[PDB]
């Protein structure tokens, strides 16, 4: 069912996360962590204190799809065991130093063709698939986008609700 999902998305904030490669999204799904550039890191740390749930919606560049979405469970932290991100051209490990812990809510894909009816008021009402890494998605758009994903019956949201 979708009822626990809707409870988790209640009054959530949503952010578009863009990844240059599939490898880091697979690593994020395996290890429950994410790292972003400092400008987005600051925005996510602020949002984490501000909302019952901060939702990251992932899209690998040029994939034509979203790869899933996750809830922040921590602010960023430094000093953990090195996350072996695959660094794109021009990107260094220091730029990706802050590490957020995340809990996956859906690890299934959604193709962009399925979200073409959703526009983001915070990005000039462009289709929600359009946006830079870190673009905030307004509540109603974000909620409907997350509800479009296929159910991920391997995840039990009971623990996530208790983190709230
Ligand atoms: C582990 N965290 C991350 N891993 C990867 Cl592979 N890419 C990330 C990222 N955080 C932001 N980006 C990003 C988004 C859009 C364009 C580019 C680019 O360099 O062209 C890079």
């Amino acid at each position: 069912g979708t009822s626990k999902l809707k409870y988790v998305l209640q009054d959530a904030r949503f952010f578009l996360i863009k990844s240059n490669n599939h490898e880091n999204v697979s690593l994020a799904k395996a290890k429950g962590v994410w790292s972003t550039l400092p400008v987005n890191e600051k925005k996510l740390n602020l949002a984490f204190r501000s909302a019952r749930s901060v939702i990251l919606i992932f899209s690998v560049r040029e994939s034509g799809k979203f790869q899933g979405f996750a809830r922040l469970s921590s602010e960023s932290h430094h000093g953990g065991s090195p996350i072996h991100w695959v660094l794109p051209a021009g990107m260094s490990a220091k730029m990706l130093g802050g590490v957020f812990k995340i809990d996956w809510i859906c690890r299934r894909e959604l193709p962009f063709t399925k979200s073409a009816h959703l526009t983001n008021p915070w990005n000039e009402h462009k289709p929600v698939k359009i946006g830079r890494d870190g673009q905030e998605i307004e509540l109603e758009c974000g909620t409907q986008l997350c509800l479009l994903f296929p159910p991920d019956e391997s995840i039990d949201l009971y623990q996530v609700i208790h983190k709230m």
